[PDB]
């Protein structure tokens, strides 16, 4: 295939290429001119019996693969939430790559576990979580461990609580089967949630109910008590509730502080979804939305958005590590070691066996920047969304229906939907930047997050007048 | 902090220092002499407020990191089943982390998608698998997605099972819970399945029943039908059968051509794992496991162990996609996209939304070996395994208790159990070379995989030797 000299070589030409790309992003289209299928004719329809040239491969990355890309890393990508990458992660993952060590167990590459643990305990202080959830203190039975998504960490929270309070009913009723214990059961999120809450309900079978949200879209305690209260007069149990901190659609906070001490009377599992506000409170400032954070059975953020880690990169903290272990547990010889009892084996706080050496492109991140470079990443882009949102509460055709916290501002012509809509349909012909919607009410909103760590005021405002240049067009029609 | 320039000067380094550790590998002690908790106490408490130097940052790789780490490329790894990196992979993943884009829908990034789709078409042909697994054949309903573990792709099939046969069951019993009907499943695999096919079971809450083997360690169809038949009896409704090619222990190969007819008949999704020995369905020569793969709902393997992909990188193929995605399936507005509904968005295959471009990375080792490659790395792999077959075999001391097809060779000293224990503890004190034990009736057995494609005869000599070295001391002892 390839000799160690070659690699050393081509290994150079792949750092310089990536060096141009991530440094020339902007001039490219965000979003690709291209239609379902355009691919499968311009590759063969078979794997080559003999190799290919690597000056064939690589050729092949502006000539077939680049046309179909859209360029996350671009400052003009301002659809879903970040994903951001950088050079440290980059670093990072290429060492962990090298290795190629599995650490489903302590045993199976101690330095995969024993990273991981330190690291999780970082950022678990950097974020201003409770001290239950770091591996290392005195008073703690939790801890943090990497994931590959929010959506998997917000599942294995439900799969937890479910599993916890049926062994609990198991108790009172062990001739009952678990999965028919697991119809009584009842989990809630706000009705702003992520579709992952949903997607967890479903693939676990547990009713999932979705709460109304006061006029700044968060959930509030009242809701909360009112829907268990219904809940246990038709014969439910509540088990679970999904917290939002950084809603997708708008970006809205639940209100911890009146829903933790609910749960905790109420022995609900709960559990924070804060996928890409959690970044934020790297800084002090925006760790009011924290309070309550004590109540959290579980807390999980992606720095595979906005911490400027390469996805994959999820944290997830548990209180108590105990539970989630007996969701989990399976004990083939195969897999023990002399040191199952005192090591943390990492496979028992997850759904598959084998996981990879994530925490080498955190470490590298966390190192690299320093705390104060992330925090200063984030006040940018907070800075750069508020004058963002400054340009359009000054226009007098639009209006922004829900509040900006931090680095998403959303926002729609003032009309019928179909306004909106159109604006949307015009920027995507030319696709030089990329947006997607939401629904608040009845009311159709574009969103605008603020995405690349290179942002600067001029990206914002070439941004806004190319929409504004779209609505002028829309209104003329 | 890190600028574009310097970028560039360390990922330079990176290459080098991964070009000459994976070039001395054999050097290393494979397994770490530390004890758990060794990593805490050599790190600072907090993450670091300013940039760490790049250079200290380098320095922590032989310094911090490596000390701790079961080096899983030498050739001296011999544990669980192979986990290879190469040249290509690392080179593919690269570029993959760079542009950092995320496929849950196919807008979301068209080329994670659609390279992914024709990628998955070459390896399904490669593997000699079915055209209805084939994304692009006329008459299919079928193709292959990417997941992270084949731990997952079992899951995910077991959920799509059981779906499916809630929903026939509902036809009759609409009033009827999903969760209270799927206490009365029961799922089926070899007692010598992976623990993930249990861990499947306990996550979904679906009863599972591991069933007896023959001489030769395969599940037979007279075992299946004889559980089906008396689980009826019981008023269970059988749902699901895992049928295992190339089992965890001895590498054992499930009768498929007896399962598959039985699965057809009485309406059992059968889900083949073929983590480890998928990779040699490359060679013809063996493809003779395969018979009955037509009968086969689904099929997974790992390229992730044996075919030189870096982890993460698992191959899951189903026969009916529209059943994974009444799995899964959830609507919010804002994954919406202009080609909804014609497109393949891949968040429906799956349990999380977002996923990342893998298939550059195994697009890149195909295409760099090319197919003929890869077919003499399987061979000469498996040539290594006979050798030392034949050593062990010219020892009258020992003995090997099940057939060696491929990589893994199964043996163990004659006598009590407690020899062949007391072996691996000697050898684990030097950790020279890495062995994990299994068990086959009332035997512990030691197993020896074949790992590095860059092993040689000299490798397996040198292993070999130090074997014989233990038992020539546990045998006076
Ligand atoms: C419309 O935007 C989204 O749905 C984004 C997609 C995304 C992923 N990375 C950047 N943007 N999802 C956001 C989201 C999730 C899903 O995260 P994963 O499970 O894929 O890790 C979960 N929770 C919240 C609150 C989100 O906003
Ligand atoms: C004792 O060894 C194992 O359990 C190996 C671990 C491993 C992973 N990569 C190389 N070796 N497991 C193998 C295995 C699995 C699990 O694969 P993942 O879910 O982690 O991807 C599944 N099925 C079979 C038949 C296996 O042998």
């Amino acid at each position: 295939s390839m000799e160690p000299e070659e690699y050393r070589e081509r290994g150079r030409e792949m750092v310089d290429y990536i060096c141009q790309y991530l440094s020339t992003v902007r001039e490219r289209r965000v979003t690709p001119d291209v239609q379902p299928g355009y691919l499968r004719a311009q590759l063969p329809e078979s794997a080559p019996e003999d190799p290919d040239s690597w000056d064939s491969i690589f050729g092949d990355i502006e000539r077939i693969i680049m046309p179909g890309v859209v360029h996350w890393q671009s400052p003009h990508m301002h659809a879903y939430y970040p994903a951001l990458t950088s050079w440290p992660s980059l670093l990072g993952d290429m060492l962990a790559d090298a290795i190629n060590c599995l650490g489903f167990t302590w045993a199976s590459s101690p330095a995969c576990t024993e990273l991981e643990m330190n690291v999780m305990d970082w950022l678990a202080k950097m974020l201003g979580l409770p001290e239950h959830f770091l591996h290392h203190h005195p008073s703690s039975q939790g801890g943090g461990v990497l994931q590959s998504t929010v959506s998997e960490s917000t599942l294995i929270a439900l799969l937890a609580a479910r599993k916890n309070k049926i062994l609990e009913m198991k108790t009172s009723e062990p001739d009952a089967d678990e999965s028919s214990l697991n119809a009584r059961l009842v989990a809630y999120a706000s009705d702003q949630a992520h579709s992952s809450v949903e997607k967890a309900g479903l693939i676990s079978l547990v009713k999932m109910k979705f709460l109304p949200v006061d006029d700044n879209f968060s959930l509030r305690g009242e809701a909360l008590q009112k829907a268990i209260e219904e809940d246990k007069q038709r014969g439910l149990v509540p088990v679970f509730v999904c917290a939002t901190l950084g809603t997708t659609g708008v970006c809205a906070f639940d209100c911890l502080s009146e829903l933790g001490p609910i749960c905790a009377r109420e022995g609900l599992w709960l559990h924070i979804d804060a996928a890409y506000a959690g970044t934020a409170f790297l800084c002090p400032e925006f760790r009011g939305f924290l309070k309550g954070i004590e109540y959290a059975d579980s807390f999980t953020f992606n720095p595979s958005k906005w911490m400027m880690v390469h996805f994959d990169c999820t944290g997830f903290w548990v209180k108590d590590k105990y539970k989630l272990q007996q969701t989990f547990s399976v004990n083939p010889i195969y897999l023990r070691h002399a040191n199952s009892g005192v090591a943390t084996d990492f496979m028992h706080w997850q759904i598959p066996l084998s996981r990879r050496f994530r925490s080498v492109k955190l470490w590298f991140v966390i190192r690299s920047f320093g705390v104060k470079n992330l925090q200063a990443h984030v006040r940018h882009g907070t800075e750069m969304a508020k004058y963002f949102e400054s340009l359009v509460r000054n226009d007098p055709s639009f209006e922004i229906p829900a509040k900006r916290h931090l680095g998403l501002v959303v926002f729609r012509l003032k009309g019928p939907n179909s306004l909106t809509e159109n604006v949307l349909k015009e920027i995507a012909k030319a696709g030089r930047l990329f947006l997607i919607p939401a629904t608040i009410q009845d009311k159709l909103i574009i969103r605008f997050t603020v995405t690349s760590q290179f942002t600067t005021r001029d990206d914002i405002l070439r941004d806004w007048n190319l929409i504004r240049d779209a609505a002028t067009l829309i209104l003329s029609q």
